[PDB]
């Protein structure tokens, strides 16, 4: 009995129309005293219908060019399906009926059977593309990943970006190809079998290209503010039907399986519904298999169990590991010890901070909650994402910080891809990639000097500005091919077949599973009626051998996977060993 708040007939933006009768255009403004829509040059004054609502039915296509006047004004549509010309064009009138869809037999992908993958569709091939991008779908297959996580794709200002200055929620960046070519991409992942989610922002707008305040100064508030501008006001309808009709164009028209919300503890709302809750109504409305995930640092489980959402991105795993491995203080790093012990403790948990107290400067406060309530697929886990990545001033991966080896750096993905969390690699994670990803803009004007000061003060630094930075972040796909990067691609595909063919790995059961240590080695324990499974890793700088490690069981005798590939059962320092 929840009804979904959306209807094709009232859909703000352009619709093309049923019997080829053109499009149907329609807005909401609560300021303008003149409407019109100028379309393929020609402006054609728009009806009022009340409620600040104006429509107009004309006889032009998909492919026709639009924009609004207000009050004279030539403003670009919020609710564009695509802006070929950029943030401050015409918009293009989309049709999504027209696509020939070959995924029928596609059912999507459960939580607990995802590997994400994270993609960012400038970086990941030199085309920077989504046809380039689908050249790769059967690496990645091969790979054994089996959901792709892409990053946002709200059209944004500037030739290059991460996405999370998107400003047009609706429409693709036509930097990385058309719609159709987006829907190619994820038809393409589906025919192989893959899932791909997406990154969304609806905790802001980026700072160039978005005019909703144009239409209506109320789908803000000043209650709060954004890093950019005014906050998004979740009390206005109309702002929360924008954000949940984006979600239900992208799975819906563009058949992505799930949805990766960022930075959820910024979409403030005290609506007796929660836009969160709203969201996965809207999304479950559906009727298909869809999942939505958070970007959220509270530790909070009620996401899962109150708003219905699938899962967490909980990073308390990879700050203790990175610290671990690097011994780093700076900023969040604070808040961890690292080691064996913490690190046991914290996948114990799911996550470290329950509700002790968070001691790190500027941020004291009681953190978190207890996990109880959460399995493991509802904790996703990593070691690299392109936060962790990019945001330290060189950018540089795990494996290239200071004092961290590749024998390490090959332990971390053992102790991920074995854990019955749910885990996410970074592009070019698996073949411990030469290249940095650094944070890259490319904003006109004052704007993008600001950014490039900003980037200074706030840590030489590469100018997210410039084109080298951009450029220097691209995948450099022919190095996998030798030497110790090779070498941990073998590692990878390895690790990767063994969760998949391993009955006892299969566990998606935090009762099945506990953890200890014995000095610095770490050991991770599954028990199921398929048998037994233990990896242990060494964090220490000396060789252990596994028979003389203190357990409070007997180990198990037989060496499945060892991350240098030794045939005895000794751990030299940083390795690590799956035994059943
Ligand atoms: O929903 C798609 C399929 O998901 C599972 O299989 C995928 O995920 C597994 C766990 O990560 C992988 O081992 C496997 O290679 C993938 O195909 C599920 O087992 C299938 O029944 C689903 O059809
Ligand atoms: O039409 C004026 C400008 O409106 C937008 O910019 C406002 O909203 C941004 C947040 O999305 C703020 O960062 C900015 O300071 C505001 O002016 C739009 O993004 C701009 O392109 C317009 O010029
Ligand atoms: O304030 C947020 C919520 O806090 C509690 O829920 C969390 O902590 C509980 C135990 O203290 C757990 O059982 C629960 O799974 C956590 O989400 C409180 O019980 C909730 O009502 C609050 O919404
Ligand atoms: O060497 C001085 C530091 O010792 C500890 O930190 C090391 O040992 C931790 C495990 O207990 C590791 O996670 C960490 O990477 C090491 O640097 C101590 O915690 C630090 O406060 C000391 O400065
Ligand atoms: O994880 C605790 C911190 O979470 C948020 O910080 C960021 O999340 C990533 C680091 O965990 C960042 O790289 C990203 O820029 C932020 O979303 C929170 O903002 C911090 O205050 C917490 O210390
Ligand atoms: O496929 C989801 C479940 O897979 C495993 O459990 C299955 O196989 C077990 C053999 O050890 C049986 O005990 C169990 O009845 C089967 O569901 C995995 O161990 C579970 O955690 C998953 O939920
Ligand atoms: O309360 C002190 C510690 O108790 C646990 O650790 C002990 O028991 C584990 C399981 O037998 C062993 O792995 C470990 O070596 C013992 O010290 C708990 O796991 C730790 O977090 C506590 O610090
Ligand atoms: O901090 C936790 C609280 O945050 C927000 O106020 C949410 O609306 C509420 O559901 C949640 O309990
Ligand atoms: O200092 C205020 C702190 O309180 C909070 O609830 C947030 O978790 C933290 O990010 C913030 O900095
Ligand atoms: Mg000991």
């Amino acid at each position: 009995s929840f009804q979904t708040q959306h209807d094709p007939r009232t859909r703000l933006g352009a619709t093309p129309l049923p019997g080829g009768a053109g499009t149907r255009f329609r807005l909401w403004t609560s300021t303008a005293r003149t409407v019109a829509v100028r379309v393929n040059g020609t402006e054609h004054v728009m009806t009022s219908l009340g409620g600040g609502i104006y429509e107009l039915e004309l006889p032009v296509g998909p492919g026709a060019r639009y924009l609004f006047v207000l009050d004279g004004v030539p403003t670009p549509d919020p609710y564009a399906r695509f802006l070929p010309d950029g943030v401050h064009g015409e918009a293009e009138v989309v049709d999504f009926g027209t696509f020939d869809w070959t995924d029928a037999d596609w059912h999507g992908i459960k939580l607990a059977d995802c590997v994400f993958y994270e993609v960012h569709v400038g970086t990941f091939t030199p085309e920077g593309t989504y046809r380039a991008a689908a050249e790769k779908l059967p690496y990645l297959k091969e790979l054994g990943v089996t959901a792709i996580q892409v990053m946002p794709l709200a059209a944004f200002d500037g030739q290059r970006g991460w996405g999370y200055d998107g400003a047009a929620f609706y429409a693709p960046y036509a930097p990385y190809g058309r719609p159709e070519d987006l829907m190619a991409l994820v038809d393409a992942a589906h025919r192989l079998g893959l899932g791909v989610f997406l990154d969304v922002v609806y905790n802001h707008f980026g700072p160039s290209g978005n005019y909703l305040s144009s239409y209506a100064p109320s789908y803000f508030t000043d209650r709060f503010s954004s890093a950019w501008g005014m906050g998004l006001d979740y009390a206005e309808p109309h702002m929360r039907r924008y954000v949940t009709g984006n979600a239900r164009m992208w799975l819906r028209d563009y058949h992505f399986d799930g949805l990766r919300l960022d930075a959820t503890p910024y979409m403030t709302d005290d609506s007796e519904t929660h836009i969160l809750t709203e969201l996965a109504q809207e999304i479950h409305e559906l009727g298909g298999t869809h999942l939505l995930l958070a970007e959220d640092h509270r530790n909070l489980p009620d996401l899962v169990t109150v708003n219905h959402l699938d899962g967490i991105w909980t990073d308390d795993f990879h700050h203790e590991t990175r610290v671990t491995l690097t011994g780093e203080q700076e900023g969040y790093y604070a808040g961890y010890r690292g080691g064996a012990e913490a690190l046991a403790y914290t996948i114990r948990r799911g996550w470290r901070y329950e509700g002790q107290f968070w001691a790190v400067k500027g941020e004291e406060h009681e953190r978190g909650h207890p996990s109880d309530a959460l399995e493991a697929p509802n904790f996703v886990y990593c070691i690299q994402n392109h936060d962790q990545i990019g945001n330290r001033p060189l950018g540089e991966r795990l494996h290239q910080s200071d004092g961290v080896t590749l024998h390490e750096y090959r332990g971390a993905a053992a102790l991920l891809l074995t854990l019955p969390m749910t885990p996410l690699l970074f592009q070019g994670q698996e073949w411990a990639a030469s290249t940095p990803f650094q944070f890259f803009s490319d904003h006109a004007g004052e704007l993008g000097q600001a950014v490039s000061e900003g980037r200074k003060k706030e840590f030489d630094v590469p100018d997210p500005q410039a084109e080298q930075t951009f450029l220097n972040s691209k995948l450099n796909w022919a190095e996998r091919e030798g030497g110790e990067h090779a070498r941990t691609l073998r590692l990878y595909r390895d690790l990767l077949r063994l969760r998949r063919e391993d009955p006892v790995l299969h566990n998606r059961q935090r009762e099945n599973l506990t953890t200890g240590h014995d000095g610095d080695v770490l050991w991770v324990r599954t028990v199921t009626g398929a048998g037994e499974r233990v990896l242990l890793w060494n964090l220490g700088q000396d060789t252990r051998a596994v028979a003389e490690v203190k357990l409070p069981f007997t180990v198990p005798r037989r060496l499945l996977l060892h991350t240098e590939g030794r045939e005895d059962l000794t751990l030299g320092a940083g390795e690590a060993v799956l035994v059943g």
